[PDB]
């Protein structure tokens, strides 16, 4: 079985787990813990390495941006430090295109990013490409089609509904359609032809709403909106659903995952996560061990 991993995350300070959900049988495991606790990380896999890029430490002691990229392997249940980014990056996004995952945004201190790196595991290297076109922090982040999209986020002054697409071979980013809805730490994934975005903040209030860019037509639909709402949220693709982990309500931080059926447009309650959490990383891969 495929099982989807939660790193991380935000509960009254920031944490340092590993749970692994079976959608196959309901069960929660929980692995190694990291090594250094984060919020606004961001998780991704390539080649069977689960990978927990950037965020930040939120402690009693100190709050500390992360440029690090720690490397799990599942097989060993081990984390080991991976080569450190060019900066620390909280509230980062990522996505993987041809073995490389690429670092997108995120904060240090009161500097909004628009940086973009790229990392290779052969050589465990980190290597700056083209900035976005716009500073991103709670940017979300998906690739279709081998392209990088960014999408939402806050600019240091303005929460954004724009988003933007980087064409690898060309090193250049260029503007998209903008989303209908403004949305800083929304949940944005691909399934099928579309990039969907659920939930974030808009300044204002947590957003149940959901809605999805098709690349061929250009143009945003809202599809069916979760049962929460939820900003700082988690997703993930399993088998052809979405899954949302977590987040903020305006209330609580919400163990509640969700998952979207396209073919119905419906969200279901899946399961709960352990304990309530918000800003948590989320990937997919083998079992361990
Ligand atoms: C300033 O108020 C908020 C800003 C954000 C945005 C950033 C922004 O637009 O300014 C944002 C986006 C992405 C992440 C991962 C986070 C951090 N996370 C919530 S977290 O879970 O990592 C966290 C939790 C509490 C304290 C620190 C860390 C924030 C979302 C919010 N939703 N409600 N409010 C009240 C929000
Ligand atoms: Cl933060």
């Amino acid at each position: 079985g495929r099982l989807i991993y939660t790193a991380g995350g935000y509960f009254r300070q920031s944490l340092s787990y590993l749970e692994a959900y079976n959608p196959s049988n309901g069960s929660w495991l929980r692995l190694a813990d990291l090594q250094v606790p984060r919020s606004g990380l961001a998780g991704c896999v390539v080649g069977g390495l689960l990978y927990a890029v950037g965020g930040r430490n939120n402690s009693p002691d100190g709050n500390t941006d992360s440029s690090a990229l720690d490397c799990y392997n599942p097989m060993t249940n081990q984390w080991s430090p991976c080569a450190s980014m060019s900066v620390p990056r909280n509230r980062i996004g990522v996505g993987v295109i041809d073995g490389h995952i690429y670092a997108v945004g995120g904060s240090h201190g009161c500097i909004h990013h628009s940086s973009v790196e790229r990392y290779e595991p052969e050589r465990d290297e980190w290597h700056l490409v083209a900035p976005m076109l716009t500073r991103r922090i709670g940017v979300g982040v998906a690739v279709l089609n081998r392209l990088l999209y960014a999408v939402g986020g806050f600019d240091g002054t303005n929460r954004l509904n724009s988003a933007e697409c980087y064409y690898p071979e060309r090193n250049e980013w260029r503007m998209i359609t903008p989303m209908n809805t403004i949305r800083s730490g929304a949940g944005v994934c691909v399934l099928h032809n579309c990039i969907y975005a659920a939930g974030g903040y808009d300044g204002q209030d947590q957003l149940n709403s959901v809605e999805r860019y098709d690349v061929e037509t250009e143009t945003w639909t809202f599809v069916a909106p979760m049962r929460h709402h939820r900003s700082a949220l988690g997703i993930t693709v399993h088998q052809g659903k979405i899954y949302v982990l977590g987040g903020y309500d305006g209330h609580t931080f919400l163990d509640s995952v969700e998952c979207y059926d396209p073919d119905s447009d419906t969200w279901s309650e899946v399961t709960r996560m352990t304990s309530g959490r918000s800003g948590v990383g989320v990937a997919v891969t083998m079992e361990p061990c």
